[PDB]
């Protein structure tokens, strides 16, 4: 569900046509937030610490409407109502992962427990890119996508690109959580297309994911 | 145009093999992303009513101005060219222009009547004050790259006890290596600390 | 040839789908620096006069060497080939090889001879230890990406009290996922200490 949008007005006209033919219009850009909060929260609760920040992230994501521009698969721009979650699951010790799909909902506990269950039931074995290959064949782009990775702490991820228009979605990176100077912090990579998206976007976003982590 | 620069003498040019080396590279571009010391800079912004904005755009296109190799182009018909002197944009958004003194408060009095109110002898800077960062990566225009370097400026922020900025860039490897790069956020930091 | 390594049966390969997502994309890598701690190198390197820098271009090769992942190649016929040993490259500029040892002091004692004087089964270190960076990412020579790991070392920081120092690298995303390049950096760390 989505609203082709009408170029000739549309307040981002000139930023988007700027980087029409451009080879590479993407950029990534990484930083830190404090999780503090949303990491007593979940223990506290018995929780995946995971389902919080994922929430967090896809939740601002809904809220501020320039990350919810897409170039749909006929190349117009569309704007969708509601955004989703891919992530890859890791499924074995060996690094192996399922990419499967959440929905976001309003209300934490609502999204929390139907991520739970999908999550229960992931499948011992499959394709780690079927999920990704079926909301292409769909031409559903109304998503974003978060790798974790709990274990590393990183200044910097870099993006792929898989045509010249840029990827279909926003592609997002979670790193390890870690106490500096006395308060936890995790690093967040993402990689946006610049027609959509400004550096004051960004601001609002990390500020947005922040706030609900505390 | 009607900028002094040169057109390079390729064959006694001193970084000839450097650059060739990346000239059919998809992507010859290399983005790096450090922090610098600007509590000293903070001090005297404060003190003088100042933008701190002004100081560390002054602070980013003097180092650019002192090292050669940030400097370097390549015009509209592929040739290699060096810029005498270099100016600076920046989105205020709107995309304005800042002509480069050699004399802070020159700089600093004309870059405020200007906030008031084939050239790629330029640099671009863009500033998210509300926004730190350990990375910003670019965009690339075309296959041999942008037509000049692309920075980004983030929030200044106490870390150990100093207040630091990130400052990242996007630039053409076949002008500049880790040398370059490490002289020009040793130069934008002696200004700003 | 006469490397030890091996084509690869992308039907029958456990990651036949991972690299087959990335392989058509018009930039299939990915860039990502991380800090290691190295205090213990820097101490026992300093102790027996030695190269600290060599201390930790070990930890790095052989870090990529105990995972398969890291040493998986693109032939110069686009075919996927996996080397079972891996050197290493680094601007010394002379780009100069090293050969891999399982053991440090016979790989150090080598290195420094011979720092004293498509063959993709390679990587790349570039040292730049005046330099202090969050982030660096690399260039991309064809569409498939680069022949081989591409890395970048800056300068050893002090930071909370320990000695840590960023590690870039690029990488082929079909051949590398977070989790491989989380147990890379951890290895790396493991050896500097």
């Amino acid at each position: 569900m989505k609203q082709i949008i009408d170029i000739e007005n549309w307040e981002r006209k000139e930023n988007f046509n700027f980087f029409r033919h451009f080879q590479n219009p993407q950029l990534s850009i990484t930083s830190e937030v404090e999780c503090g909060g949303a990491r007593q929260r979940a223990k506290a609760a018995g929780q995946s610490f995971f389902l919080h920040y994922l929430y967090a992230v896809l939740r601002a994501a809904n809220e501020i409407p320039e990350f919810r521009y897409r170039i749909d698969p006929d190349g117009r721009v569309v704007l969708y109502d509601t955004i989703d979650m891919l992530s890859p699951i890791k499924i074995k010790e060996n690094g192996k992962f399922f990419t499967t799909r959440f929905p976001y909902h309003n209300d934490f506990d609502t999204f929390y427990q139907e991520a739970r269950l999908i999550i229960d039931a992931i499948p011992e074995d499959g394709d780690p890119y079927a999920a990704e290959n079926e909301e292409v064949a769909d031409g559903d782009y109304g998503l974003i996508l978060l790798s974790a990775t709990p274990d590393l702490y990183f200044t910097s991820i870099t993006g792929t690109q898989e045509k010249r228009s840029g990827n279909n979605y926003p592609l997002l990176n979670a790193g390890k959580a870690i106490i500096r100077e006395g308060r936890l912090v995790m690093p967040i990579a993402m990689t946006i297309h610049h027609g959509f998206i400004d550096g004051h976007h960004l601001s609002l976003f990390y500020k947005k994911v922040e706030d609900f982590l505390k």
